[PDB]
């Protein structure tokens, strides 16, 4: 399943894109944000029209996972927020995680941002590289981190099933599968699930992560 390798790669090896105060290229294309630069141009896809017409010749911030073009691009799906507002301090999000049931709450600079509204794509990403790097959920994470939960499932890691939910301080909330690998297991595929340019104030969230496994 090329999918394993892919969600590996792409989450937690694979650089993130991270881009600050670049201005999108004013095309006539609704769907499509475009930054330049002297290899490459990234553009950015979304089905939110309207914010990205707002958007459109800006000085942007881009943060996520690209995925190979033809010739001199890159995509991502939405990754892009106004240059307009941050706070004064990066703020490193709270997680609750239960692994196989067993909770606990951890804060770390692996999972912040000073964003004063952050992607949930950001967020989310890195979230999955810490969640690799301390749990293995994906397997092969080149430490010893997370052997204690054994090579069991077909990632070699512990782990097969698993959501992120963003909770959000009004009790509205929203999740990701932490395993879904899309039609094909291809980033084009799965990274789609960010197509919206979701954001969320980064103040008033915290993170609720479930990992666990069924044979
Ligand atoms: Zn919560």
């Amino acid at each position: 399943d090329i999918g394993i390798d892919n969600l590996r790669n792409f989450y937690t090896k694979k650089d993130f894109v991270d881009l600050k105060d670049v201005k999108d290229n004013d095309t006539p294309i609704a769907n499509q944000l475009q930054f330049s630069n002297e290899s490459y141009d990234l553009i950015s896809e979304s089905k939110d029209f309207n914010k990205f017409s707002n958007f459109k010749g800006k000085k942007l911030d881009v943060f996520g996972i690209s995925y190979n073009g033809q010739c001199n691009t890159k995509y991502i799906y939405g990754g892009v927020t106004a240059t307009n507002e941050y706070l004064d301090k990066s703020r490193n999000i709270p997680i609750n995680i239960w692994i196989n049931g067993n909770h606990k709450t951890i804060s770390t600079n692996k999972v912040s941002t000073n964003k004063k509204f952050v992607t949930a794509q950001e967020i989310d990403v890195k979230l999955r590289k810490y969640l690799q790097e301390e749990y293995n959920i994906y397997g092969h994470n080149g430490t010893k981190k997370g052997e204690e939960y054994g090579h069991k499932s077909k990632f070699y890691s512990g782990f097969n099933i698993g959501k992120v939910t963003f909770h959000l301080n009004n009790n509205d909330t929203f999740s990701y599968d932490l395993f879904y690998t899309g039609d094909d297991g291809l980033p084009k595929s799965f990274l789609k699930i960010y197509e919206d340019n979701k954001t969320v104030e980064s103040e008033k969230f915290h993170l609720d992560v479930d990992i666990s496994y069924k044979e």
